[PDB]
């Protein structure tokens, strides 16, 4: 997250960080995620598509920090890998970046709600906030472009929606931005999401209620003018969601 501000997983509950284990022994941060309901966490799949196995991932929930333990804390592993079939990256645009990691603590339990450890509701079918509307992103991804460690604190921040017609501008993202993607930048181009931040949420107040809108997935360097971030909108993969949640 590019400027923002530091906060606590009290005030993010949903948010997953997810990690890999490596070889040797040393565990490595991912990518970010939303607890969607007990047993899944949504993310993009760009953060597994080189190594899709399952038992390399640990996924932490009610995590304040990047490498210390948070009271409350819950560790679990992922019983499933779900990456999107359709997925492909072009010169920019990632398509189809979403992904569903069924998780389970080693009793084969799933999350237990706390202070710390909470869902957030997915939108309704083709029901997104206007654009223009305000809508929160957070992560621990990179502080600035040229930083090649991550901030050790979680961090979120504020940016705002912008219309497809607007994003599809020549001197922002032209063709590349398709319908199934969604836009958000700061209106100054102070604040925005970064490398890092890949699978965390965008999560927007609609109709009073916190709804998870979109997921961080690609842009053109971080905090650029004309350059927002781009999301991969939730209310278009719902038949996706579900037909994968069941069983
Ligand atoms: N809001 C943003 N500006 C933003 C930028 C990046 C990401 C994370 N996703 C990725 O990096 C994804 C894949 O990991 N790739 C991209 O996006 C590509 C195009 O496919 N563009 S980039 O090379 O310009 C990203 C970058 C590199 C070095 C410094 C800053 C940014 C998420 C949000």
């Amino acid at each position: 997250i590019i400027g923002g501000e530091f906060t606590t997983i009290e005030n993010q509950p949903w948010f997953a960080a997810i990690y890999r284990r490596h070889r040797g022994g040393s565990v490595t941060y991912v990518c970010g995620g939303s607890l969607i309901s007990p047993c899944w966490v949504i993310s993009a799949t760009h953060c597994f598509i080189d190594y899709p196995k399952k038992e390399d991932y640990i996924v932490y929930l009610g995590r304040s920090r990047l490498n210390s333990n948070t009271q409350g804390e819950m560790k679990f592993e992922v019983e499933n890998l779900i990456l999107h079939k359709d997925y492909s990256a072009d010169t920019l645009a990632h398509h189809n970046d979403i992904a569903l990691l069924k998780i389970r603590s080693k009793e084969g339990r799933c999350a237990q709600p706390s202070r710390t450890i909470q869902t957030i509701s997915l939108p309704s079918m083709y029901n997104d906030p206007q654009f223009g509307t305000s809508c929160e992103i957070t992560g621990f991804g990179k502080e600035n472009s040229t930083d090649y460690l991550y901030p050790e604190q979680l961090k979120m921040t504020v940016v705002k929606l912008i219309s497809h017609r607007e994003c599809q501008q020549p001197h922002y993202y032209g063709s590349e931005v398709t319908t199934k993607m969604l836009c958000a930048a700061d209106p100054q181009w102070k604040t925005d999401s970064c490398q890092g931040d890949s699978g965390g949420p965008l999560v927007c107040s609609l109709q009073g209620r916190m709804t998870l809108t979109g997921i961080v997935s690609w842009g053109r360097g971080c905090a650029l003018k004309d350059k927002p971030g781009v999301y991969t909108r939730v209310s278009h993969f719902l038949p996706w969601i579900r037909s994968h949640t069941k069983e």
